[PDB]
């Protein structure tokens, strides 16, 4: 279930999309965030994504709508290729392992200021075999 810790974290992630801090994620914001992650959606793809999550239909995504999206547990088979694309934005050198430096670079791009203590802790929580890196298998589980 949702712990007060998970709720605080989803707020940090929300504020990454909410660049202006106005309390809503607009199509413009989603777009600049996706371009940081090497993606490039059209104005149409951005309206559809917002639509898939926008419950009240006001064209924007607030914390409630965001939290609901994040809270719903999605399983594999339902877009396995999407998870693979996500893995690739992190595994910059394509060697199969998300290193601590690769996670930090992705976060730097998103505007997140992270300390060495924070990058290792994110790695630690996803790392299963304890090699201090995240391979595709470990990455998949974190999602599901
Ligand atoms: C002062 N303020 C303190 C918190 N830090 C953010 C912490 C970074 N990070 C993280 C690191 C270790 C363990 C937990 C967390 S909470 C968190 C939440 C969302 C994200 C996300 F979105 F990337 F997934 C990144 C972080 C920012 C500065
Ligand atoms: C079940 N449970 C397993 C692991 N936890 C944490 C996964 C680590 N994770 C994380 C941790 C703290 C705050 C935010 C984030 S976002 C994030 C993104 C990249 C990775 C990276 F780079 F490793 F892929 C790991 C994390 C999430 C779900
Ligand atoms: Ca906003
Ligand atoms: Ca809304
Ligand atoms: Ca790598
Ligand atoms: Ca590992």
């Amino acid at each position: 279930q949702l712990t007060e810790e998970q709720i605080a974290e989803f707020k940090e992630a929300f504020s990454l999309f909410d660049k202006d801090g106005d309390g809503t994620i607009t199509t413009k914001e989603l777009g600049t965030v996706m371009r940081s992650l090497g993606q490039n959606p059209t104005e149409a793809e951005l309206q559809d994504m917002i639509n898939e999550v926008d419950a009240d239909g006001n064209g924007t995504i607030d914390f409630p709508e965001f939290l609901t999206m994040m809270a719903r547990k999605m399983k594999d088979t339902d877009s396995e290729e999407e998870i693979r694309e996500a893995f690739r934005v992190f595994d910059k050198d394509g060697n199969g392992y998300i290193s601590a430096a690769e996670l930090r670079h992705v976060m730097t791009n998103l505007g997140e200021k992270l300390t060495d203590e924070e990058v290792d802790e994110m790695i630690r929580e996803a790392d299963i075999d304890g090699d201090g890196q995240v391979n595709y298998e470990e990455f998949v589980q974190m999602m599901t």
